[PDB]
């Protein structure tokens, strides 16, 4: 059953088309702006209407699917010593799963959870991530027994204990603004430990729950979606190697018909617009390559790129040890390159240190730069930027005007759970709602996101 188990939940993070859809591609990815042009995208996501089951549909998918199976592992791992490496391993599992969790909806029901669970406060559930992550790490050994069934790493320890550093990293870091001394002790704490040392430790899922639940999103769009006019021009205009690796070049031109010489060929659909109301119609703008979208596609899960950017943040705030500048530059390498596996062509290592060293990170703009890189670096992880940019404000996100936007043009800051939590957990439900100031709306903050 653990082997199975592990196999089961870690295909349900990427291969549950359901949420991917609706959580990652929909709602995060049209509120930070990675996508716009679809009608799902574009009049839910990126304009901001709502939708119960889309809303939802995280909360839903993790407590019926994942959560429980990764509690059962750890109950079944947790006195056999010859288990105690899969007891780490599915630790680490739950952390991984619980985090977007809360992160989307806040307090939620953790530690009594997988008939009337009570909500965890956000502080308790970090607080619980950090002591399961570092325990996790020392916990990890050589005596402790084999992995079986983990499709990430096939059981590779070394790999398990540097995930656990990198994530304990991304904690860390999404706490900057709530609480400043354990954010700094846990940064420090995962960079000692060890996190990500290349692309090659990235976390991933290879297709072959079977399919790219994020592709089958793109597909039930009809190939719809485009990438967003914020996220096209800023890496257009700044010479991002990273453009045509992402982006279909334009076939029409804005003035209608087939595209003529000297017209540009790299444009984004504007956020809030749909692809069939481009200027020109949707042949005049980029689409998103191929081999991103396919049932085969990989899903990148934790990376090299995050954490070395994750790390020029914790850096230019004197947490740890080392200069801002180079964590950045292995960063944008590092998120050029990780485009490869997807079936991109690797751009030239000369294009990448033109790049780089033609904009460092500069003198009063670190935040924005680094928030911008780790938005591009997201892409197809729509949840994690979604959430830097909650915590961060970073990058600047293009004004939302549309008539029909039910928050007048006001990013939602969380999603709201369902109301079945009212109609069969109705005390803890109103708990929680109180702490939030009263509501259980789209409108209300996380813990953790102190404006």
């Amino acid at each position: 059953n653990p082997a199975g188990q592990l196999t089961f939940t870690q295909l349900c993070m990427s291969g549950d088309g359901y949420y991917q859809h609706r959580t990652n591609l929909i709602y995060s990815g049209g509120f930070v702006q990675h996508y716009s042009g679809s009608w799902a995208v574009t009049e839910y996501g990126s304009k901001f209407k709502k939708v119960d089951e889309y809303a939802t549909a995280l909360w839903r998918n993790v407590y019926a699917n994942e959560l429980k199976n990764v509690v059962d592992i750890i109950k079944n791992t947790s006195n056999d010593p010859a288990a105690s490496n899969m007891n780490a391993v599915a630790k680490i599992m739950k952390v991984m799963v619980a985090q977007r969790l809360t992160d989307i909806y806040g307090d939620v029901p953790y530690s009594e959870a997988g008939v009337t669970p009570k909500y965890d406060k956000q502080q308790d559930i970090y607080n619980s991530f950090f002591k399961d992550l570092d325990e996790s790490f020392t916990q990890l050994n050589a005596s402790g027994g084999s992995v079986k069934g983990d499709l990430f790493y096939n059981g590779d320890i070394s790999k398990w204990k540097k995930l656990a550093n990198t994530m304990r990293l991304r904690l860390a870091m999404r706490i900057s603004e709530v609480s400043p001394a354990e954010a700094e002790k846990q940064a420090k704490a995962a960079f000692q430990n060890g996190v990500f040392e290349s692309n090659d430790d990235n976390c991933l899922m290879h297709h072959l729950f079977r399919g790219n639940g994020l592709s089958y999103g793109f597909i039930s769009d009809e190939h719809g979606d485009h990438f967003s006019s914020l996220l096209i021009d800023y890496l257009r205009d700044n010479g991002d190697p990273r453009l045509k690796m992402l982006a279909t070049p334009k076939t029409g031109s804005v003035n209608g018909g087939p595209i003529g010489p000297g017209e540009e060929l790299y444009e984004g659909v504007r956020p809030g617009v749909f692809r069939w109301e481009v200027v020109g119609g949707s042949n005049a703008a980029s689409g998103i390559q191929p081999y991103l979208k396919l049932r085969t596609t990989p899903f990148l899960h934790v990376s090299y790129s995050e954490s070395q950017l994750l790390l020029a943040e914790a850096a230019y705030r004197g947490w740890v040890a080392g200069s801002a500048a180079d964590f950045y530059k292995k960063g944008v390498e590092a998120g050029i390159k990780q485009l490869e596996v997807y079936g991109a062509a690797p751009a030239s290592q000369a294009s990448i240190d033109a790049y780089v060293n033609a904009k460092p990170l500069a003198a009063g703009t670190e935040k924005e730069q680094i928030g911008t890189q780790l938005w591009i670096t997201y892409l197809f992880n729509s949840i994690e930027a979604y959430s830097n940019w909650r915590r961060t404000g970073y990058p600047h996100l293009l004004p939302i005007t549309n008539s029909d936007s039910q928050t007048g043009g006001v990013v939602p800051t969380r999603l709201y759970y369902p109301n079945d939590e009212m109609q069969k957990n109705e005390k803890n439900y109103m708990e929680a709602v109180q702490r939030m100031g009263g509501t259980n709306d789209w409108t209300g903050k996380v813990w953790w996101d102190v404006n």
